[PDB]
DNA sequence: AGGCATGCCTAGGCATGCCT
DNA sequence: AGGCATGCCTAGGCATGCCT
C-alpha cells in the first residue's frame, strides 16, 4: 500500500547486478560513476551506459524497468518529474513524454509508462541476453533535467531503481543507484567523495 | 468508559515495538528522536519515519492506528486538534481533514477517522509485513501544527499512541512516544535532554 | 481607486486633535501612550481611552470613525482583521462582528462597517461635543487581538486612523497613531523607546 | 513598426518624475533603490513602492502604465514574461494573468493588457493626483519572478518603463529604471555598486 | 579549466506570551 | 517584576550553471 517503490537490492534467482563504465574524472565529463557513493554523475540528456549482468539467463518476455525516486525520507513521497521549463521545450524524441525524466535511447521497443495509482513515471525495455562471448548487455539512459532544476528535482538527490521483471510483472531482480545530473560531473564527483572523506 | 485512550506499552503476542532513525543533532534537523526522553522532535509537516517491528507476523486485515493525546494529566481530557489558523490554511492533500494533527504520507489506503463518542481524531493504515530480508516496515507521519500553536496544542506536550489492531478492532499491541513539533528540533532536543540532566 | 486609506494628518478647519491619558508605566499597565513614538501600547481587549479635541464645534450629525491599517509598505494592502483563533472565541458583545479588530465600548450608537469595495473594517460613533467647561470628549476603544496573533497581525505594527466626518461624508479631520497590542505594554514601550534612542 | 518600446526619458509638459523610498540595506531588504545605478533591487512578489511626481496636474482620465523590456540589445526583442514554473504556481490574485511579470497591488482599477501586435504585457492604473499638502502619489508594484528564473528572465537585466498617458492615448511622460529581483537585494545592490566603482 | 553566480542552508540571537 | 519560551530575523558562507 506504500506509494513509494522499494529500493532494496535483490540479486534474486538470476544473480542480477549492475555495471558501470570506468570514465575520466575530468571536470565536465559527460557521465561518471562513483563506486564509493554508488552514485552516477552525468550531464543533462547525455548518454549514461548501464550494464546488466546476470548469472543465468532470465525467462523470455522479461522486462527491464527504470524509475526514479527522491532519495531522502523527506521527499520520497513526491513523484520525480521534469521541471516545467524543460517540459515545454519540445525536446522529445517523439516517444518519450515531455514530463518523463528518464529516457532510453537506441531501443526500438522502449515503452514509457505511468502508474495509475502512484502517478510515477518509468521507462521499460525488453531484456535481451548478451551476445555470445559477452558478459553483459548495456542500456543507454538519458536524464532530461539537472538535479538543480527549479520546480523539478530542485537540488534533491534521486535514486534510479532498475528492476528485472518477468512478463507477468513479478519481480526478478532489483538494483539502484543515486544520480546527480549536473553541468560538471567530474568536479561534483570529486567534491562529493572528498566531502565523504572529510566528514 | 474513560474518554482518554490508554497509553500503556503492550508488546502483546506479536512482540510489537517501535523504531526510530538516528538523525543529526543539528539545530534545525527536520526530525530527531531522543531515547532518554522517549520523545520525537520534528518540524511542522515534515516526514517523521516511524518503524514497526514485530517478532511474528500479525493476522491479515491488521491495522495501524495513530492518535495523539495531551501528555499531562491536566490536559488529557482535551481532544488534540489543529489550531484554527492551520485549519483554514487549505494545506490538505485532499485526504486528510483540515482539523487532523497527524497525517500519513505515501500510503494509498490511509483512512482518517473520528471517534463518535470521544471526538478524537486518528489516522489508520493497513499493516504490511516487511519485505523479505528486512526487519521492519516504516510509516511516514506528518504533524500539522507546532506544539506552540495558539489555539491548538498551545505549548502542551503530546503523546502519539500507535496501536496494532486486528480486523475486528481488538488490540494486538500498543506503543507510544512524546512529540514536540517545533522550529528547531535539534536545539530543542539538546535543551530538553540537558534540562533533564541538570534537574 | 487605491484600496489603502490615507493616514495623512489633517487637523482641518475645526482644529481636530487627539489626546492620550498619562499612564503609570508599570510592566503590565493596561494601556500607555508614547509621545516620542506616537504609539499606544495596550493589552488585548482592555480600555484604550482616546481624547477628541476640537477648536470649533463640528456640525450636527458629525461622526468619528476608527480603522486599522498595517504601517509597513509591505503589508499596507492587507486588510487588518482578527486572527482565526480569536474570531471563533465567541467574545462578541452582540454588536461587534467577531472579525473586527477595533471595538468601541460604552456607546449606545456604535456601528460596525465593512467597506463593500475594500472589505476593510471600521467602527463609528456619533461625535458629541464636550460638556460645558470640559475641554475634550473621550472614546474607549478595545483591540481584540495581540499584535503577535498568528494568522492575524502576526507581529506587524498597525496604525489606527481616526477620522472626523460630517453626515454627508466629507472629511473634516484625520489623525493617527501606531498601536502595539501585547502582554506587557509598559515593558514593550520602554524597550521600543530605548531602541529609538540607540539609533 | 519596431516591436520594442522606447525607454527614452521624457518628463514632458507636466514635469513627470519618479521617486523612490530610502530603504535600509540589510542583506535581504525587501526593496532598495540605487540612484547611482538607477536600479531597484527587490525580492520576488514583495512590495516595490514607486512615487509619481508631477509639476502640473494631468487631465482627467490619465493613466499610468508599467511594462518590462530586457535591457541589453541582445535580448530587447524578447517579450519579458514569467518563467514556466512560476506561471503554473497558481499565485494570481484573480486579476493578474499568471504570465505577467509586473502586478499592481492595492488598486481597485488595475487592468492587465496584452498588446495584440507585440504580445508584450503591461499593467495600468488610473492616475490619481496627490492629496492636498502631499507631494506625490505612490504605486505598489510587485515583480513575480526573480531575475535568475530559468526559462524566464534567466539572469538578464530588465528595465521597467513607466508611462503617463492621457485617455486618448497620447504619451504625456516616460521614465524608467533597471530592476533586479533577487533573494538578497541589499547584498546584490552593494555588490553591483562596488563593481561600478572598480571600473 | 579557473572562478564567479545567487538561491538557499546554517547558526547566533532576539522575540514576547507566559510561568514563577 | 524577573526571567524563560521559541518562531523567526539576521548575516556568513556554500551551491552550481555558466562566463571567460
Ligand atoms: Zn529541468
Ligand atoms: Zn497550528
Ligand atoms: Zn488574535
Ligand atoms: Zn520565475
Amino acid at each position: 500500500s506504500s506509494s513509494v517503490p522499494s529500493q532494496k537490492t535483490y540479486q534474486g534467482s538470476y544473480g542480477f547486478r549492475l555495471g558501470f563504465l570506468h570514465s575520466g574524472t575530468a571536470k565536465s565529463v559527460t557521465c561518471t560513476y562513483s563506486p564509493a557513493l554508488n552514485k552516477m554523475f552525468c550531464q543533462l540528456a547525455k548518454t549514461c551506459p548501464v550494464q546488466l549482468w546476470v548469472d543465468s539467463t532470465p525467462p523470455p518476455g522479461t522486462r527491464v524497468r527504470a524509475m526514479a525516486i527522491y532519495k531522502q525520507s523527506q521527499h520520497m513521497t513526491e513523484v520525480v518529474r521534469r521541471c516545467p521549463h524543460h517540459e515545454r521545450c519540445s525536446d522529445s524524441d517523439g516517444l518519450a513524454p515531455p514530463q518523463h525524466l528518464i529516457r532510453v535511447e537506441g531501443n526500438l521497443r522502449v515503452e514509457y509508462l505511468d502508474d495509475r495509482n502512484t502517478f510515477r513515471h518509468s521507462v521499460v525495455v525488453p531484456y535481451e541476453p548478451p551476445e555470445v562471448g559477452s558478459d553483459c548487455t548495456t542500456i543507454h539512459y538519458n536524464y532530461m533535467c539537472n538535479s538543480s532544476c527549479m520546480g523539478g528535482m530542485n537540488r534533491r538527490p534521486i535514486l534510479t531503481i532498475i528492476t528485472l521483471e518477468d512478463s507477468s510483472g513479478n519481480l526478478l531482480g532489483r538494483n539502484s543507484f543515486e544520480v546527480r545530473v549536473c553541468a560538471c560531473p567530474g568536479r561534483d564527483r570529486r567534491t562529493e567523495e572528498e566531502n565523504l572523506r572529510k566528514k
